[PDB]
């Protein structure tokens, strides 16, 4: 069939069209010469609402974050050149962490192409390896299928982003031609066969297991039944639950078969419970190197069973370029996961208990806890503390509670202490680690979820990557509360600094600017805190405070986030924290630095 | 033959020894994981200083203001993941304008290299579109050899940006063997030939044009070598908009800029010439015009083999890329223009044509709407007040500036007399340039008083380097030409598409109060008569400070060509259209702007 409905419009208008029909309610852009047919185009459309930043890397970070609170994907629009290139550090952090996003960039004339015009760049080569797929629209006739496309790509299989090229002259030319009808509207029974093949197998060694774990990961919240279906899958088969970073919110951390987060600074208990499982049911996970620990020394007990066809370890993975990366697993489940959970359930033998079991992991559990150097008498404030605290007070107003931040030890406590319940809350750049992330994101989270209390609890170094976004966050109405732990260091560095490199701080002390000043000056609120018995006032006054604030929090300086496996340490072999090893630490840095750290 | 200097070293503190052999005084990055090795080497280093940054674009940016104006190539280092990915803004625009920069990028060990590793990126792949040069670095064996081909690289031809990917496991490796020796220490007929046909061309030239670009700031006797030239054969120099300050515009025999937006005078005499000697520019689209309209006169007088165009380029590449040349001169500009210059007859005058230049430079001046009592300042005569209050302090100033309409007026209503003293993102056109280029040219010039003239959307951009102006120690000047706008693009929604300004308007901070913040003075001024005032004391300030000025809105950049307008189809200022237009936008944007 044949479309003529487009015949007439312009790229742009063609453009704006697609955006209501790919059922996009929000962009994330910033104009440019280049994509000006396109802003003109969508010149006080009402199809959706436009945020702009005041960096294109700013509307990138907040279109993940939207993605990520949202579930929809986060649609960027920037121009050619700089513009472009702005948005690759966005891109590859969604590729990293499989966020859906579809990049529009606008680009010179196709005429002009290849030859060095003002603001041109090789955007489609240079996101090559940063997204899921990309294209440089050579034509109006194909621009609804390419955006289709786009759409479709960024959304399937392991969401991620994807990249649309848009000449100049593509944009602003009117569609002269009628085109396909197919190109401008957004299983195998042999494969289900065998998928259903894998579901047996998964279940058949789930019902042998005597000390089962679940793996989980952000894969099961790419479904609205993800969590319950897991949840289900737990109390069913009595199976304890750890969850890795991107995986924090899908289980009830309430419930007491909850490991809470495993890896390089996971819960002690989660790694044990994973060193010592017969069998790992790994849901959505992908066992990148933050939580294998050395992979020759990876769940050993799994690995016995396996030998033994007693268990080993079980797959739940979408994209096939994951199954079997890392580890060899014993049964891979191709899908969905959540999908495939609902299959097996009528599968798995129903079990009343598993005292020896539970019995040991509960040992563990008054053993390992997430202990750290509380406040003493005329001492500074401890970031574990405020992220506790926080938890609490946030919890309590009862509102639905989403939490950004940016990367290093604040992340990580915040991650650790925070009590997670609710799936969707947790946005965090995990696999690229981008600083800057927690302001953006937050202020793009916002807007996906207006009725939200949307918290970035950030780090000092990471704030000033993106703080020029806090005049952003003003003009799109997006009352977000910033939250800066401010240890004057970037301490995941200076950690790594301390424990490998005999306390030899190489440049990682920055120079802040006054935060509460600077939030005044941006439009907002500014509160600061250094005194512990002005803390809970403090963080009653932000989070009930109306409209966009930000709380600086002074906190003790070179303090290391504990547990810590790292190099070629095993899970079990992890680094526990010690208040009389913490002390000789510290007069030895003291020493080490010339007394300047 | 073999050299052991380096046995028993990590890559790092290999590292830390070839900055030095490469001359290198200053290094612009962020650290990160994998590039711990290398920064726990050049720990307390005492080989160079460091310049920290809070966001690894503005190192980049930092790095190719120090290379502008020291001659220096820039050096970076970066981790991997993020830390690589953000510098690819700076590489595409020092990639663009041809600046020396040699960028050093941490990486994951090479045993998780292809596994998705933490913070782990195809760097080589994603910069090689914006490298002259780049490569992985497999062992410490080749670290010298890898460092020695990237200086050598980004400083030779046209220079430009490398990229050295370390993997953190060969930098945290000790060199054990011995090395090659060499791999650790940093035709000509056709040439001579076409630079004799172009000295005949140039005697047989009734109306020559100079058209002069950044390529004759890559030699420091370029400047001297091209006023030499003007002299003895009285040629009109024009320069591009990266030429500024490689001819002195009190010269009479200046044309000013030429371009898009560049002087009616230099257009017309490019367009009427009947010989175009390109030295040391690329004939870039925002020169040009319309390209089949460009230099009509040199196309008739090559047909008739009494003129055309003469081109002086080091990359073969760009020799008839453009516009089909008559003689092409390879190599360094400044070298071949020195042995030409016997081969050149001293013309004593030229009446006919400096009569007609003249002519236009009296009808055809910058001229915009001066201020009135009652109204707002006009961003030009900030410009040209500035130029001269920075003058009368006898130093020398150098000058960077953001993307837009304020860094056109900052280029046409200047006074550029000096080399190395205008450093300008114009290729790629980066916003946010001017600060931290600023930076990193105070930094190369630490007696100097270094100016950023930057437009409120330009400066929002990169903002958050203010802090490190602060403990970087540079007293860098930032001015705030604040029209609430992108001037630019709003320039071309009124031109081309009926006053629809599409978001265009963002919500600007309290730059005095944002200033202070971050640890500098913060000036403000709104009135005509306190405009002197505050530019003498923003100048005379000691350390960095921050002066905003609310400029008038929506006045357009002129002259203009655009579209299919050839240099000599250019709109020209006029008082009684603009108070038409102005009362145009008003009726369509309901009174809002
Ligand atoms: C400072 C720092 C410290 C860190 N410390 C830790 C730590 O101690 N512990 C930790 O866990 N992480 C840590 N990380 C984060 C870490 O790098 C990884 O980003 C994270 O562990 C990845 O978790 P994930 O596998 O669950 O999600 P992803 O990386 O997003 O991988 C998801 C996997 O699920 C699959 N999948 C996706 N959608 C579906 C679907 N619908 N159905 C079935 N399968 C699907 C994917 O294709 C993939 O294989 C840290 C990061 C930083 C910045
Ligand atoms: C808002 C905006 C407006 C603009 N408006 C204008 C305008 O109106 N007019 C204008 O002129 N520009 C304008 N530009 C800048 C423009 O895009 C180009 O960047 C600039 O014209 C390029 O000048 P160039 O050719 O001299 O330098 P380059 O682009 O750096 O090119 C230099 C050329 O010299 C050659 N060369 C280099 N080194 C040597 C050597 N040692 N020996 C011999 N040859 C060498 C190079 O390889 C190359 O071909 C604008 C940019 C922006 C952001
Ligand atoms: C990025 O610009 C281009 O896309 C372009 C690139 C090369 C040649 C011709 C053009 S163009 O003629 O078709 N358009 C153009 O120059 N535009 C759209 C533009 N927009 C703005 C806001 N400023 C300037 O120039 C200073 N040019
Ligand atoms: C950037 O990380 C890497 O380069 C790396 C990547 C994949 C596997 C192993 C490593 S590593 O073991 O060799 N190093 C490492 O993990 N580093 C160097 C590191 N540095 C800092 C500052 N934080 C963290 O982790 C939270 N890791
Ligand atoms: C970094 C960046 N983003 C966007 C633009 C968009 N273009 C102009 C010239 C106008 S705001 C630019 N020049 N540089
Ligand atoms: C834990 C990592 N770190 C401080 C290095 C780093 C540098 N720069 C950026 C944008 N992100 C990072 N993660
Ligand atoms: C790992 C990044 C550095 O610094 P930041 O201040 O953002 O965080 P933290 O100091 O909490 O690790
Ligand atoms: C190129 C446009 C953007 O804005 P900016 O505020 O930097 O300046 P101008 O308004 O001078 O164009
Ligand atoms: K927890
Ligand atoms: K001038
Ligand atoms: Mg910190
Ligand atoms: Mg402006």
């Amino acid at each position: 069939d044949m479309d003529t409905s487009f015949v007439g419009l312009t790229g742009g208008q063609i453009f704006n069209e697609m955006m209501s029909r790919q059922n996009v309610d929000t962009v994330f852009g910033y104009p440019g010469g280049a994509i000006l047919p396109v802003y003109d185009a969508i010149h006080n459309s009402d199809k959706f609402n436009f945020v702009l930043p005041k960096h294109e890397q700013g509307a990138g970070h907040m279109a993940e974050g939207y993605a990520r609170a949202s579930g929809k994907p986060g649609v960027v629009l920037v121009t050619s050149g700089p513009g472009a290139t702005n948005v690759v550090t966005p891109m590859a952090d969604a590729f990293a962490d499989g966020i859906p996003m579809v990049v529009f960039t606008g680009q010179v004339p196709t005429s002009a192409i290849g030859t060095d015009a003002f603001q041109e760049a090789d955007v489609v080569g240079i996101s090559r390896s940063c997204t899921k797929w990309n294209v440089m629209v050579k034509s109006v006739e194909e621009l609804p299928l390419r955006i289709n496309e786009a759409f479709e790509i960024a959304t399937s299989g392991r969401p991620g982003p994807v990249l649309v090229d848009l000449p100049k002259d593509v944009t602003a030319a009117i569609l002269r031609n009628p085109i396909p009808t197919k190109t401008t509207l957004p299983t195998s029974r042999a494969q289900d066969e065998f998928v259903m093949q894998s579901i047996n197998k998964a279940a058949d060694l789930i019902n042998l297991a005597k000390k089962p774990v679940l793996y989980v990961g952000a894969g099961i919240l790419n479904h609205a039944d993800g969590p319950r279906l897991l949840k289900e899958l737990s109390d069913r088969a009595q199976i304890p639950v750890t969850t890795t970073l991107q995986g924090l919110g899908s289980f009830d951390q309430e419930d007491p078969k909850s490991l809470d987060m495993l890896g390089m600074h996971g819960c002690a208990t989660a790694n044990l419970a994973v060193q010592n499982a017969d069998l790992i049911i790994a849901v959505g996970a992908r066992f990148d190197d933050r939580v294998t620990g050395n992979i020759s020394k990876f769940a050993p007990e799994a690995r016995r069973a396996a030998a033994e066809g007693r268990g080993g370890i079980i797959h739940f993975e979408v994209s096939p370029k994951n199954i079997n990366k890392v580890v060899q697993t014993q049964i891979a489940v191709e899908g969905d996961a959540t999908t495939n959970l609902g299959k097996m359930m009528s599968k798995i033998f129903p079990v009343k208990e598993r005292s020896e079991w539970f019995a040991q992991i509960n040992k563990w559990k008054k053993e390992y806890p997430y202990a750290y150097m509380e406040e003493t008498p005329g001492s500074k404030i401890k970031p574990q503390t405020v992220i506790k605290k926080l938890s609490k007070v946030a919890n309590d107003t009862g509102r639905h509670v989403i939490v950004t931040t940016g990367v290093g030890q604040h992340q990580m406590w915040a991650a650790q202490h925070w009590t997670w319940r609710n799936p969707h809350t947790f946005i965090t750049s995990g696999g690229l680690g981008t600083m800057g992330y927690g302001l953006p994101a937050a202020i793009g989270a916002q807007v996906a979820k207006p009725e939200s209390l949307v918290i970035d609890i950030d780090g000092d170094a990471s704030f000033n990557m993106t703080l020029t976004e806090l005049s952003s966050a003003v003009q799109a109405g997006t009352p977000v509360k910033i939250l800066i732990l401010n240890n004057e260091e970037q301490g995941m560095v200076t950690q790594w600094q301390s424990l490998f490199y005999e306390h030899r701080y190489s440049h990682t002390h920055q120079l802040n600017p006054d935060f509460i000043k600077l939030a005044e000056a941006m439009g907002l609120k500014g509160l600061r805190v250094k005194k512990q018995e002005e803390l809970d006032a403090k963080l009653k006054e932000f989070v009930s405070t109306k409209g966009p604030v930000l709380l600086e929090v002074e906190v003790d300086k070179k303090v290391p986030v504990l547990p810590m496996v790292a190099g070629g340490s095993g899970l079990d072999e992890f680094i526990n924290f010690d208040p009389e090893v913490e002390r000789q630490q510290t007069e030895l840095r003291h020493k080490r630095t010339g007394g300047k750290h």
